[PDB]
């Protein structure tokens, strides 16, 4: 079935003062291929869709600081810190124009630095991403009363930090085929020391849902507004019943961002990758071929 194993030689850059881990594999000369996760994941939920790309491209996969096989500083892990890092990881590498793949947080992210760096994107493939919340009838009925309880100080953070729920429970909800024990023992992997756990209570506390946090919301307005407005070729990948994107937002996207190119993956919830691995990757490396690098 879909793959469990994670072969990829590690590789660490420093990072204001840190270090991070990440994934690159891929030849060397052209344009590199840019793989962003978000929340509760890491660069494992890349490791399907990157042999797909790796034959024509480089493909680097960071985890974020907090995450992964990064370092765990002592960090309140505001989205603000996120961009920091990633900023810095970016340039570490040395990174000049870059095609984007991003989901989640990863594609708060991927969005916000296109914004800022517009002449250095050549594309951007996404999938289940930030968008602002209007309301919470928005959000899935299923999943209101837990994300509700997630956003509150003390029992968000019991949930999250102290029982792992993020981990045991929400990362399962957000597949629709059931993740398997060596898959699961993967994510849970980062997490096995509970102060690790700050950004998978910290990320849901920054989501832009019903107008809070303010700041998050005017951030993400203003990279959606630049999307509808960029030439930059995009490939939005969407699943039923989706969870940050449901089909009908899908279709609103598909027929409003210019110069899109939309993919329905089947079922698929969040994650994606973790429902249909090969289609995602498949197409992604044919539509890199169409592109300008
Ligand atoms: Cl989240």
């Amino acid at each position: 079935g879909i793959g469990t194993g994670f072969p990829f030689d590690p590789h660490y850059v420093e990072v204001l003062g840190e270090r991070m881990h990440y994934v690159d594999v891929g030849p060397r000369d052209g344009t590199p291929v840019l793989f962003l996760h978000g929340n509760p994941t890491s660069s494992y939920v890349w490791r399907n869709i990157i042999p797909h790309v790796a034959p024509t491209h480089r493909c680097i996969a960071p985890d974020l600081i907090g995450m992964g096989k990064s370092d765990k500083p002592d960090l309140g892990y505001f989205f603000d810190d996120h961009v920091r890092f990633m900023d810095a990881f970016i340039e570490a590498l040395g990174l000049e124009e870059v095609v984007l793949v991003i989901h989640d947080w990863g594609s708060a992210l991927g969005f916000h630095w296109a914004k800022r760096n517009p002449e250095r994107v050549k594309g951007i493939a996404f999938m289940e991403f930030i968008r602002p919340i209007p309301t919470w009838d928005e959000w899935p009925e299923f999943a209101r009363e837990t994300f509700q309880a997630f956003r509150t100080t003390d029992v968000g953070r019991k949930l999250i930090i102290d029982q792992n729920v993020f981990i045991e429970g929400t990362l399962w909800m957000g597949v629709v085929r059931p993740l398997t024990e060596v898959e699961m023992d993967h994510y849970r992997e980062p997490f096995l020391n509970p102060v690790d756990r700050e950004p998978l209570w910290r990320f849901p506390n920054e989501l832009p849902i019903a107008g809070e946090p303010a700041n998050i919301v005017a951030l993400v307005e203003e990279y959606m507004d630049w999307l509808h407005q960029s030439p930059v070729p995009k490939l939005l990948f969407w699943g039923t019943p989706g969870v940050l994107i449901p089909p009908a937002e899908a279709a609103r996207l598909a027929k409003s961002l210019p110069n899109c190119k939309a993919v329905d993956i089947g079922p698929g919830l969040n994650l994606l990758q973790e429902d249909n691995p090969d289609l995602i990757g498949s197409e992604i490396a044919r539509w890199l071929s169409t592109l300008e690098i």
